[PDB]
């Protein structure tokens, strides 16, 4: 683990200089593409890209997991929906089996925690039956977080062995909006009642013990800020810790990844906070509707690029957003040159 | 012209009731899936669209023609770029010929008026080769205005007949940032400072000229803001007037239309001066990175999906947010139910 964080590649400078001159040579005027240009830079430094904005296989991992913290009436959802929308995946009926096979991207399923008999179809990657209430105490181990990032980083790592080149991740989880929270306040310095939102449809009236649960969860736990695998184990949960694990493992393999909603940001935060060289490889999607998104991408510094007032979770606005990402591509490789139609601008 | 005008199909509230009950027991939270459920539902309400959110055969059509406000120096490019990059646009090398062909759509690619020989495989609907100053005086004649309308009116509608049920609109035409610019000032009300931006980067030392161009050419011609054609025929362009016609042409035929950027915009708020019922079938892509975009958006009441700071043109945000509405109906059509699956949410 400290091996594979000392390992991750920081981005390759040159192919990045040679693909804003190409850039700049197309037909158009300069700088007109805005973000379509700065993101296929942005690819054409990933080491595991090969020196250009390339995409070849896309993949959305899905980190499933239950959290006792349900038990506090965070959550207005059955506990059983987690296992029942897990198997949902398996059949391609969610929105982000939907959305993915728009967009050409293949689901991974993964159960790192869910509170009922293993699902199949779903790869087992368990870590406990859904993790410890975070307001009564961690979520988990600081063992299990470790070794959990390690185990989901190499899956992660395998796939790009079988051509997949890009990411995005996601979650399955009542309640997971909770901790989630936590962590964003923990890491933000904001306060709970700033961060705290709605999740799936949460009701007015029961915001504010969500919100005493958060504060709760951190006095309690004591999580350090400055320590994301800290923050993580106390007050996160199996599936966030997930999250973080592609993200860390896209890193090392030199690949980029889209984030998702909230909780991804949740997870982000962590991941920066565990090995900033992992920065430059995140994509922002969409700007999801909870409460605590704003404040969450500012830590980030992202701006993503759908507004779709998006909060279903599963991965689906990562799913939505790689079309934008196979378009700086095609801009990259398919447009032609100024120069060849003799066109001279300032 | 007052009959097409008239027979504009109102929304089917039916087919959209029906939409929304649907989408509501979709195997997710409700309403979570935010502007992606609107969208749809806006979509169900289409007449042309059978009482479904459908996607069938997709097109760009770009308008192309010079204006004789270029001898202003509102313009860094030099004018016969419009007639290199339409050719261009028959080749497939340009951005939105590269995004289009990259969301499965065909460009359409229209001369209205460009000031040079007619270029084979293009359209021919010249009104004259390039309109005229509008700092001296009218773009062109109100009748002028009228039979370009009606043509592409006509031309897109036909089109419906072949099977596009989604267009997209763009346009092509040195210096036309200024027109738009000027449409804008007039219809919104704002001053010409607020509205004028760098177009194709027009150095911010010219900046100053290119809004006395636009003050000039209001004072000169006294266009009227409750009159549409006679604002459009004053200080717009052959360009401008065309993806207005694309516009009535869609509403007509009762099939929606994806809008750009800041020349869009223009268009799209005399279209809705000239005919409020076209307002429903219009549908925004992206938040252009001109100046006086967001006075345009916020008088159409429209907000953008993406965030690209995009200023290219061509009908390229078009292409790109293309995926979008090709995912509003795919969410309709294969998500899975909460029922099926036995989930009850409150
Ligand atoms: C049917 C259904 C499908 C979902 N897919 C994602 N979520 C989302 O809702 C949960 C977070 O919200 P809270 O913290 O309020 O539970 C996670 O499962 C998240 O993925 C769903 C929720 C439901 C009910
Ligand atoms: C090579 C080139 C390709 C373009 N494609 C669209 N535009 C854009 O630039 C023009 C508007 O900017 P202004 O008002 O400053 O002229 C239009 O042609 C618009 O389509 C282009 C401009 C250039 C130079
Ligand atoms: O932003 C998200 O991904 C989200 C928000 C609320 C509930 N579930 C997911
Ligand atoms: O927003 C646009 O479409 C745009 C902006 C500047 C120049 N050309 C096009």
């Amino acid at each position: 683990l400290h091996a594979l964080l000392r390992d991750i590649p920081a981005p390759d400078a040159e192919a990045m200089a040679r693909t804003q001159q190409h850039i700049d040579g197309l037909l158009k005027p300069p700088g007109s593409l805005g973000r379509l240009e700065t993101l296929a830079v942005q690819l054409a430094g990933m080491p595991g890209l090969n020196g250009t904005p390339q995409v070849g296989e896309k993949a959305v991992l899905v980190m499933c997991a239950d959290h006792g913290v349900w038990d506090e009436g965070v959550a207005v959802s059955p506990k059983i929906v987690t296992a029942i929308q897990a198997a949902n995946m398996t059949r391609g009926t969610t929105g982000v089996c939907v959305l993915a096979a728009q967009a050409g991207a293949k689901v991974h399923v993964i159960d790192v925690g869910i509170d009922a008999e293993p699902i199949p179809g779903v790869v087992n990657m368990r870590v406990a039956r859904g993790c410890g209430n975070i307001a009564v105490g961690p979520a988990m181990s600081r063992l299990q977080a470790e070794a959990l990032l390690l185990e989901v980083s190499r899956y992660a790592c395998d796939l790009a062995q079988r051509g997949v080149t890009l990411f995005g991740v996601g979650e399955l989880g009542m309640a997971n909006t909770t901790p989630a929270a936590a962590m964003v306040s923990v890491f933000t310095g904001s306060d709970a009642k700033e961060v705290v939102g709605i999740g799936a449809n949460l009701p007015p009236s029961r915001i504010d013990n969500k919100v005493d649960v958060v504060r709760r969860a951190i006095a309690i736990n004591q999580p350090n800020p400055r320590d994301g695998i800290d923050v993580l184990s106390k007050v996160g949960g199996f599936d966030l810790v997930g999250m973080t694990g592609v993200m860390l493992g896209a890193a090392r393999c030199g690949l980029p990844v889209l984030l998702d909603g909230f909780l991804s940001y949740s997870a982000a935060l962590a991941a920066c906070q565990i090995a900033p060289a992992v920065r430059p490889y995140l994509i922002p999607s969409h700007f999801s509707a909870e409460k605590g998104a704003r404040i969450a991408l500012a830590h980030l510094s992202m701006e993503p690029y759908l507004h779709m007032a998006m909060r279903l979770g599963e991965g689906s606005g990562a799913a939505l957003a790689m079309p934008i990402v196979e378009a700086a591509c095609a801009m990259f490789h398919n447009m032609g040159e100024l120069a060849a139609s003799n066109i001279v601008l300032p």
